[PDB]
């Protein structure tokens, strides 16, 4: 128990020692990103490049809350699975939702239309992010939010798993610290492996896999990680389309089929589409709806995007509702376990316990991607004055840890607090599952108190775990 | 030779994709410098990061040439050392050049220090790299120069050909160019692997490999790359200090051992110090003569490094001085066919033809690594104002065949019609009479517009490349 190194008190040259050989690493390895400065780097390969925000050296995680996380991936995977199956549960539960927001509005008329077309679709697969905090208070490990489309990190992730055990390797003994205490991290490799069973399963060899990205993409090198893993190891190829591409290239052919720019496409992997950002036009909108209705296998489907909504997170926390879509009594105590105060602005007793208690509560959009969320102040005084927009949520509060923040070539010290990502990869065809699995990780770790994390942003930085 | 597809032609479309692959794969795979524009990007690892300037799809080379750079490979290696143990000769042959240049002759003078310890060294190794361009009146494969220091580009060279292969790969089938045509690329393995088995030869295990460099190196990513390999790969320690802090740092100890910061050091790899540039005090000399001094391996040492100044590349094309220096008839014949014409600036039968004809002439200084020689107007200039010319040789200049290129600088592509240098590696490592090492080990390739003087990628005027053999 013994708590591990502070790492605000390594000797000076020790620690240069350290920062430098993690910059050197990280370029070696690409952990590199477009620079925010250089105004073509997300847009052109190859120039303007900066390693990723990183810490140094990776905080505690108990070895008994990993392993729930862990657990939950699987348990996750199939309940994203059942509820994305009930129709009825999604459009309901968004039904005020929709009259206050637009673009949920958007995607629900999306799947009110492949509701009142029926397709037998059996094949249908998820490439997902369970994130937790572990609350101080309690010793809880709890679920922050559940990513169901275009879920980042699987690259960085696990090149800052690498980075932290060839660290420790040189360093671990002047420091009390194992490599071995980092978990293995297979998370990219993972990522590629259920895209590539999935393109296996719709079984047409000439197809491709379409990815739908963004026009902005600073982080598109683990995209493309992604796409040099399908071709050189899992001989796929791959094609990249922003939304306006896709409405100007593509078309459903006479079977059903999705082809884009002359090309059949059978799966479409989202790195897009997940915020309002990304549809401009209504050009964006139908490129959408064309590719939901093609037989090509979505990853997600407009049905997992839903869920994903923290409006459904919310939702599955109501009384007895989790238990309309899991039977297994055991995996609804691990996922009850998880769960944190979560509420509707109609539950009136929380909201007069939230304008009273502002720092106690988080306030949620029906948003992905960082920015969003509102806390303490303009949380008070958004509450005070469209509430189907928003949910409540408990505001956690981990135990923080001494780290050294690396932006931009230069080091500080921050007392932080970090958030586990856990993939779930899923995939199955009948009744038949063929991936339903735990697959790696990423941390993203911020400065304590600050109520944005998000890394490319500037505001977070990513990190492993040191197993407690 | 089917001329290759005139890479001018290619739609504007599949090109642009060409180069967005190129880009997005120079990226993956650490094919990057820092960016001449970032201040911090030659120190701070990390930083301002840019792909190489790069030539998108390989030029024409014959595979005939190209077997006879590789077979010269051994050649040259053994030559190197052969010409290295002469000190006399190297002594001798610079004696006016050492009058002449201020940093030949402080070269000079470590060596002269070493000849007097007359140390016995059983355990020599070198790293170089000979040069290569076709000229095409005449269809011969000339040696540019021997580079027996601080060669750079085997990554570089390896990461091209990786590069070259993907995009052919790709694309191949659309331009009539099959991978398999750019030759198999070692260079930066086989580079750790020479530096390995010199301190394995060596044989202390708690010993670690110290790294010269400069105190500005936007190239840095190949070092670390080759640190890299020999911490993952071989397990060895390497450590990197400039000239300065090995002079502020280092002590020989009493048995003979160079030790660093604390660290007793085996091997010392130069990736520095083949300029004047970095001495700019008496730190850097005494530094370099504290090395020398030490048991450890020099890559090089003193004796290799003059060896590789364009003054000897000169005095070894002399009618039967070669001859002293090699006893295999076959390889004198294949060295003396690659020896383009080389005259000291004495021989004033060429000093008047190269005054007539400028444009038909290198005049080079003793100096590696770029943008130090003089051509056509200037060189007429400076010859004529010299009636100390021991500082230059005179050379043939060679005029390859041009080829349509494009070139990819800072994320953006143009036509030009260039000219290449192939590099042509050899590692070497012998322990007495036991010969450990002696390869052709990879290449890399310099291209540049076939009119531009200078092509040093770094600073700014040539892009690296890689041949297709046809
Ligand atoms: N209940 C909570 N308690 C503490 N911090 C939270 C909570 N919910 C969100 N946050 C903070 O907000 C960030 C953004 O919220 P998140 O729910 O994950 O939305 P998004 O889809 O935009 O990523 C989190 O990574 C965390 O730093
Ligand atoms: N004999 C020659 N004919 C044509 N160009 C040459 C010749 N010698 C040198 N050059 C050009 O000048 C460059 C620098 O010359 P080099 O002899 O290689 O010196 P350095 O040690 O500085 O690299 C070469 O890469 C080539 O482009
Ligand atoms: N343009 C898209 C970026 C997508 C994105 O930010 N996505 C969310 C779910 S939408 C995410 O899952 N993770 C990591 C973010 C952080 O911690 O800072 C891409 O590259 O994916
Ligand atoms: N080539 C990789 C390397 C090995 C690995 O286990 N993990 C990789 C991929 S996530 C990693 O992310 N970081 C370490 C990067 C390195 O040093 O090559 C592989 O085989 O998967
Ligand atoms: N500090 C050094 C740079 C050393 C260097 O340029 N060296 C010479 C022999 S000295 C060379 O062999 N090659 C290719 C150079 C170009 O075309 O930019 C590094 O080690 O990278
Ligand atoms: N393979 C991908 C692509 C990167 C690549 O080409 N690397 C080169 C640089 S040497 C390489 O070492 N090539 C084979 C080495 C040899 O033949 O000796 C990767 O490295 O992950
Ligand atoms: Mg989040
Ligand atoms: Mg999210
Ligand atoms: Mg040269
Ligand atoms: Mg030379
Ligand atoms: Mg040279």
């Amino acid at each position: 128990a013994p708590p591990l190194f502070d790492y605000h008190r390594i000797d000076q040259k020790l620690l240069q020692n350290i920062v430098y050989d993690a910059l050197v690493w990280s370029t070696l390895n690409c952990l590199l990103v477009g620079d925010k400065s250089v105004q073509r780097s997300g847009r052109v390969p190859g120039v303007g490049l900066v390693h990723l925000p990183l810490s140094l050296l990776p905080g505690p995680f108990p070895e008994s809350h990993w392993k729930q996380g862990c657990e939950l991936a699987p348990i996750f995977n199939e309940l994203v699975d059942r509820v994305s199956l009930d129709g009825k549960f999604l459009q309901e539960s968004l039904s005020r939702t929709k009259n206050a927001d637009e673009f949920t509005s958007r995607l629900l008329d999306i799947h009110s239309k492949m509701l009142q077309i029926n397709k037998k679709e059996d094949i249908r697969m998820g490439i997902v992010r369970s994130d937790y905090m572990i609350d101080e208070k309690t010793k809880s490990l709890l679920q922050i939010e559940m990513n169901t489309i275009s879920t980042s990190f699987a690259l960085i992730g696990c090149l800052m798993t690498g980075l932290h055990k060839s660290l420790l390797s040189q360093y671990g003994k002047f420091l009390g610290l194992n490599s071995n205490r980092v978990p293995a991290n297979n998370a990219v490799d993972q990522s590629a492996e259920a895209l590539a069973k999935a393109w296996s399963e719709y079984n047409n060899p000439r197809a491709a896999i379409l990815v739908v990205v963004q026009v902005e993409e600073r982080n598109m090198y683990e995209q493309h990680y992604i796409s040099a893993l399908l071709r050189e190891k899992h001989h796929i190829r791959s094609i990249r389309k922003t939304l306006t591409e896709i409405d100007q290239e593509g078309k459903i052919l006479p079977d059903g089929t999705l082809s884009v720019d002359g090309q059949a496409i059978s799966v479409v992997y989202f790195r897009a589409g997940y915020t309002p950002k990304d549809y401009p036009s209504e050009s964006e909108w139908r490129a959408r709806l064309l590719m939901e209705q093609s037989s090509a296998i979505k990853c997600p489907t407009i049905s997992y995007h839903l869920v994903g909504t923290k409006k459904i997170q919310q939702e599955l926390a109501k009384p007895g509702v989790l238990e309309r879509f899991v039977e297994n009594k055991d995996h609804i105590a691990k996922l009850r376990a998880c769960f944190a105060g979560l509420w509707s602005l109609e539950d009136s007793d929380i909201v007069k316990k939230a304008i009273e208690n502002p720092e106690l509560f988080v306030m949620k959009p029906q948003r992905e991607g960082g920015g969003n969320n509102i806390y303490g102040d303009e949380l008070r005084e958004t509450l005070l004055k469209e509430d189907a927009a928003y949910i409540l949520m408990q505001r956690i509060f981990p135990a923080t840890s001494p780290a050294i923040l690396v932006r931009d070539g230069n080091w500080d010290t921050g007392h932080v607090i970090s958030e586990a990502g856990i993939f779930g990869t899923y995939l199955r065809n009948k009744d038949k599952i063929i991936i339903n699995n735990e697959s790696g990780y990423m941390v993203r770790t911020k400065i304590s108190s600050s109520y944005e994390g998000g890394v490319l942003p500037g505001f977070g930085v990513v990190d492993t775990v040191y197993l407690t």
